[PDB]
């Protein structure tokens, strides 16, 4: 499919990675989505009047390693690190996923978007929005609070990540010209 952008959904179990993915690609909030299913999904979109083919890996399962995860961790061009605003532990695990990316890629410069999901569960919030914003400033990455239940800011997440990949790519082309 022309030039695909491989994207990887990272996050603890139960933060809503599958819900956000299904909402992005099909506008459907899943009913009883099996939390053990890991799979990749294709979708074509337009950011800034330019189309892009996306290939998004929705990570899951209790196995330590899979052929799919191994390939996408190495070849992925962008990462969506997700936590739930109702689960502070999943918010701390975000830092562990950032470490995992460096251990695989041996770099910190891979495009990343940080997302706090389940924003609609306002009364169960365990992590403030300012804490996410501050952590994203630590990572030098965009931040969003989303609701996969009602599709709040789901498009903005994947658009921002593709924007980052494009900007980083155009920088390498300009550096190669000099
Ligand atoms: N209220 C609310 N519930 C959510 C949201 N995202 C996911 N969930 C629920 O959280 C549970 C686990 O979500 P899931 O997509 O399977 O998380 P995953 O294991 O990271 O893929 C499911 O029962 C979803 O209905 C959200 O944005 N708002
Ligand atoms: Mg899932």
């Amino acid at each position: 499919l022309s030039r695909e952008y491989k994207l990887v959904m990272l996050g603890a179990g139960g933060v809503g990675k599958s819900a956000m993915t299904m909402q992005f690609i099909s506008h459907r909030f899943p009913e009883d989505h099996d939390p053990t299913i890991e799979d990749a999904y294709k979708i074509r979109i337009r950011i800034d009047d330019e189309p892009a083919n996306l290939d998004i890996l929705d990570t899951a399962g209790q196995a330590e390693f899979t052929a799919m995860r191994d390939q996408y961790m190495r070849a992925g061009e962008g990462f969506i690190i997700c936590y739930s605003i109702t689960d502070r532990r999943s918010f701390h695990e975000v830092r562990e996923f950032k470490q995992l990316i460096y251990r695989v890629r041996r770099t910190d410069d891979t495009p990343v978007v940080l997302v706090g999901n389940k924003s609609d569960l306002k009364q169960l919030r365990q992590v403030t929005k300012e804490e996410g914003l501050a952590l994203a400033r630590e990572f030098s990455c965009p931040f969003f609070e989303t609701s996969a239940a009602y599709r709040y800011y789901i498009d903005d997440v994947f658009h921002a990540l593709v924007r980052e990949i494009r900007r980083k790519e155009k920088e390498a082309v300009l550096a190669m010209e000099k």
